[PDB]
């Protein structure tokens, strides 16, 4: 396929398809997202790192934003520690065998002129459309603060600095990304990925424990916590094994099973995974099996270059 | 008197008289007052100056905050535009004999060091307090704008850095010093000043037409406003030309009236004047045209120092 189609590959949703598609003519273009420095970089990172990596391919020059300021507005603490985390993310997203720009909030969004049209941004922004926007992002808070009306202006202002054709991430930034595409002179070309199911089948992927998968596990940590996830039999919606097989696994795959009892089954493609288990002729505990296994071999290379250095 | 009764004469209230006596004590203390740029500065400042000029006399070291940067997230343009008005405001509290130290908003508020402690306020600051400390200041706004209340932050913020023991200002200012108080490590002593009654009687003084004298205002221009200014037959309450007796005015004063129809009345002093026109022995005309003509002496110095220039 070409590379608009790559592109859209298993993403939830482009704004908008057109404008992309005028990006793609440029010799130069470039692409970015933003994340908060995370203590665990799981697979719904990896899944965001994959499409920027498939944008890379496309001729975008890539821009990650690690986002420290945002995350110290986000109140996810001080400055110091939160910084040390968006080191150590920073070589995880490099050892993903991404090539890109890594760009420190605070490195330019502290600076007189940013400042200042983090202020005017604010003139334009009503408060009512501001935590409209972090509803996906915050935690609703009893008594919201004033940082969380400004961290949409931030992130909005981040973009703008950023200069990017083409803006990245989750579903849940799809508010502050409108907004984005309002209060700025160039309308950013917006990517959204889709949300992961964390292992818990209750809501997103996070730190919690259990929850999530982090790239840097090692293999008796993906097999138990693969083992151990929601994971009901014939259900494909809402089971976040079947999203793992769907986002991360490569095809052809043989799922290993007992001989007799199964056995062997070669599958195809995803779509022929999601009919044997919908069918109920896939039993999660092998489902879970090759899926810990796969995963092992695909998040090897990440843990064993992050364990080299 | 002493230094404590001088400062506290013509005052609604002192956040709190004892922490001010500790304050008196010292060998060096300072006193700010922020203004946003005005077009005029009229007798609503004017009263406000002469109040630090009392705090001048008393040992303390004044600062002028002009707030450009302050005004500009109060929406009142641009900061270059605002920024002359500042350049002129400046001037004027020259020639009112004051010397201060003048510093803008936008000299260090728009540092990284102070960026970053408006965003840790932020933090710490719920929207609910923000736009409440606001509602004397704003103009409700149909839908208010995230600027708003960033607003109440950057001036809390400002107090912090001018590192002034005593903060200064208008009863409108209020809700903001006590955030203020609540915020930073250095509760600051606030010392706020009454609220002038416009000409119109509708409100505070303002730059609206003819609600105003301005402290650069010719003879003919004080003379026409002062004499249709609201100022009904024995009422006190909220009229702004007694106001202006009381705060302005030097006494025993003599009131010109015409012979067998008064005549010249001599007053000893802001209280007999009160008496005298409560009890209706002091008609209205004769208090506009005695006023319009103190007026005229007390703001002429200032009014021929800006000439000079």
């Amino acid at each position: 396929m070409d590379e608009f189609e790559m592109i859209k590959r298993n993403t939830s949703e482009i704004i908008s398809e057109e404008e992309l598609r005028e990006v793609l003519k440029k010799d130069e273009k470039s692409a970015e997202i933003g994340f908060e420095p995370s203590g665990k970089i799981h697979l719904g990172h990896y899944l965001q790192i994959k499409k920027m990596i498939d944008l890379q391919n496309a001729g975008f020059d890539i821009i990650i934003s690690l986002a420290d300021l945002g995350a110290y507005l986000n109140q996810k603490g001080e400055l110091d520690e939160i910084r040390k985390i968006g080191d150590y993310n920073k070589k995880v997203f490099e050892a993903m065998g991404l090539k890109a720009k890594y760009v420190y909030g605070s490195e330019f969004g502290l600076d007189k002129d940013y400042t200042l049209n983090v202020y005017r941004l604010a003139l334009k922004t009503t408060l009512k459309r501001a935590r409209r926007s972090m509803e996906l992002i915050a935690r609703e808070d009893e008594n919201p603060k004033v940082a969380e009306v400004i961290y949409p202006i931030m992130q909005v202002n981040n973009i703008h600095y950023v200069g990017v054709d083409v803006a990245v991430g989750g579903m849940e930034q799809r508010k502050i990304h409108m907004l984005a595409r309002e209060l700025l002179p160039k309308k950013v070309v917006c990517i959204h990925n889709p949300v992961l199911t964390g292992l818990d089948g209750e809501g997103k992927m996070s730190s919690s424990k259990g929850n999530f998968i982090a790239v840097d596990d090692s293999p008796e940590e993906i097999r138990a916590k693969i083992k151990k996830a929601y994971c009901p039999a014939g259900v494909v919606e809402g089971n976040p094994i079947m999203e793992i097989a769907k986002y991360f696994l490569e095809y052809p795959l043989t799922i290993k099973r007992p001989e007799k009892f199964g056995g062997d089954l070669t599958v195809n493609s995803y779509e022929e995974l999601e009919s044997l288990f919908k069918n109920k002729e896939l039993h999660p505990m092998d489902l879970k099996n090759a899926v810990a296994e796969e995963l092992i071999k695909i998040l090897e290379p990440i843990r064993k270059r992050l364990a080299h250095h």
